[PDB]
């Protein structure tokens, strides 16, 4: 078959995307991330034990990432081997699954921030972010260096960061469309034809130019939009 690293990779996009309206799931799905944080990448056995030990939280998303039709190995060989978890996974080795954990991790924070959090995301170069992340524990997670060996900083890519503004971005602009009493400028938002204008108008509705690297009219900003403007 095929080690399961990328399934648990996409498992954690699934149930993050799900957690944004579940909030009971959010606590479920916090706590599983916050386990996955404190463990060593490098100490592959205790990696795959952490996992495995939350298999009650993946049978109730997707049953198959701790399925294994004994018949070969055991399942307790199986559950402490690469044919499980790939340590040597050329795009999903266990330090990018940390990297991933902890991005969701904030990313998941971020659901719960006040308007001014989430500009100091996106006016913050990556450097300032890690050290911001690493002030505001644990709201956006525990990024001290008692639980990151490490300290974070690290497990916190640029890539991530980006994906991380790309969240407050979202985040963000729908506050700005469920709070704006300026009819035309939601209008100007949803008629941009181009990111410059859609810069100009995002601008004067209160997203800020830092983040402009980042500006991006997705599905959900795009119909809360649409609802906006037509809403008398």
């Amino acid at each position: 078959p095929s080690a399961k690293n990328k399934e648990f990779f996409d498992a954690l996009e699934e149930i993050a995307e799900s957690a944004k309206n579940d909030e009971t799931l959010r606590n479920e799905l916090a706590k599983v991330l916050d386990d996955i944080l404190k463990t060593d990448p490098s100490d592959p056995e205790a990696f795959r034990k952490i996992v495995a030990e939350h298999q009650e939280f993946w049978d109730e998303h997707d049953p198959s990432l701790m399925e294994f039709n004994e018949g070969g190995k055991s399942r307790k060989q199986y559950l402490k081997s690469d044919d499980f978890l790939n340590s040597t996974d050329p795009t999903y080795n266990f330090q990018k699954l940390h990297q991933f954990a902890a991005e969701q991790r904030v990313k998941l924070g971020l659901e719960k921030s006040d308007t001014d959090t989430l500009v100091a995301i996106l006016k913050n170069n990556p450097e300032e972010c890690r050290a911001y992340i690493e002030s505001k524990k644990p709201g956006l997670g525990n990024f001290s260096e008692g639980n990151v060996h490490g300290g974070s900083g690290g497990v916190l890519s640029d890539e991530a960061i980006k994906r991380i503004k790309e969240q407050a971005r979202d985040l963000l602009l729908l506050k700005l469309i469920n709070s704006s009493g300026n009819t035309q400028l939601l209008k100007d938002l949803r008629d941009a034809m181009s990111k410059p204008e859609a810069e100009r108008a995002a601008n004067a509705l209160g997203f800020p130019t830092e983040g402009n690297g980042v500006l991006f009219l997705s599905r959900e900003v795009v119909d809360a939009l649409e609802e906006r403007v037509e809403k008398l």
